């Protein structure tokens, strides 16, 4: 039975992952907007960050941890592949997103010359990713997954972040629109996020 | 199982995977990798050019914790990640906090070389010392990291505890419960079997 409470940053891309996941699963939950921040935030998460998930005695932070937990509590729809081989591949992709893209998102969100280096790294990495979507509907092919969940807040914020993409990036934007069109995505978007595009 | 593990002979990350493999008693092949003369294909299989790498048929995994979670799911005996979703989540968060709080410093110690790295090494040592010393009181009442049952958390941290002398990390006396705990790990026959000859030399 669901008792989920999500402490969420209204313009936080990491929080948007969790918000997206909760709306995809269509279960009961409560979102608490955090203004960057009440004292209990650093009590619940010693790193002082959102998102934070609370369900009874459980306190979780880090968006991918939170989302994996939710995906296991409410397995429909399935966001992590059921097959162990596929699940491992996907976990490795998620991890690489964190290393290759979202460390730069953190720079953009949390910290000035570093911002420029961050944008360039994100452009370059997306340039490498773009050809995937020549043939694939979603990251793992036909099925929506945690990989799409994870990257969507970044793709959403490309203009907000002042990211210029290379010529080969067109299939990536088509892919991005396919995510943004999802009913859960629309529902999980904050008023503040909606203005970004 | 047709698992092949590319393993660094003194690589603490590789040791996690060797340890998991011996704990589960499955069939496997270890391919010993000499990181002083790293073969080109290591960088083909893993673009970060690091070991451990697990290859099983068409699957190529790297990152020790990803490899181990995969093995644990493929062969759940004994279960190293808790079955319960709440416990599994807690455990995953603990694992992640280990990588951030401890093993970024192990990476510094292992991967950065030269006289330039020595200031970074000293910081890595101090950070590891301070963090292990904070954790130590846990092992007064707990046999293993999650209590009575051995888990992935013990797997993850053991190669570091094994290497404290090797890294020149000295803990104060109040870290004794942590050392008792470490010996509780080291005495497991799986642990002893998974040690390479070079790793055995690491603790006088
Ligand atoms: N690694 C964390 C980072 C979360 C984070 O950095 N949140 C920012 C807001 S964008 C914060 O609360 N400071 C995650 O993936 O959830
Ligand atoms: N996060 C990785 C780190 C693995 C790693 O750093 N391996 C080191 C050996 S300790 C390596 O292969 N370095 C390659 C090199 O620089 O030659 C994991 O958990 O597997
Ligand atoms: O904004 C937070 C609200 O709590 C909202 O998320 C609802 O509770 C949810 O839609 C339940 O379905
Ligand atoms: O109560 C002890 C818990 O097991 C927890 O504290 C973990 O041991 C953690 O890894 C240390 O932060």
């Amino acid at each position: 039975g669901s008792m989920m409470v999500l402490y969420s940053g209204t313009t936080c891309p990491f929080s948007q992952r969790c918000r997206l996941v909760l709306f995809e699963k269509g279960m009961d939950f409560e979102i608490r907007d955090v203004d960057l921040k009440p004292e209990d935030i650093s009590v619940m998460n010693p790193y002082g960050q959102v998102p934070i998930l609370v369900e009874r005695d459980l306190i979780l932070y880090e968006s991918n941890i939170i989302n994996e937990y939710i995906d296991e509590r409410f397995p429909h729809p399935q966001l992590m592949p059921a097959d162990p081989v596929q699940r491992a591949r996907a976990r490795l992709f998620l991890l690489n997103f964190e290393k290759e893209l979202f460390v730069h998102v953190s720079t953009l969100e949390n910290e000035e010359k570093n911002h420029e280096k961050a944008r360039l790294a994100i452009r370059d990495r997306l340039t490498q990713l773009a050809p995937i979507f020549v043939k694939n509907k979603y990251m793992l092919g036909e099925e929506f997954s945690m990989l799409d969940v994870a990257i969507a807040p970044l793709l959403w914020r490309l203009d907000h972040y002042g990211i210029e993409l290379s010529k080969n990036a067109a299939p990536l934007m088509k892919y991005a629109e396919r995510i943004f069109s999802r009913p859960a995505y629309i529902e999980a978007l904050t008023p503040s996020e909606k203005v970004m595009r």
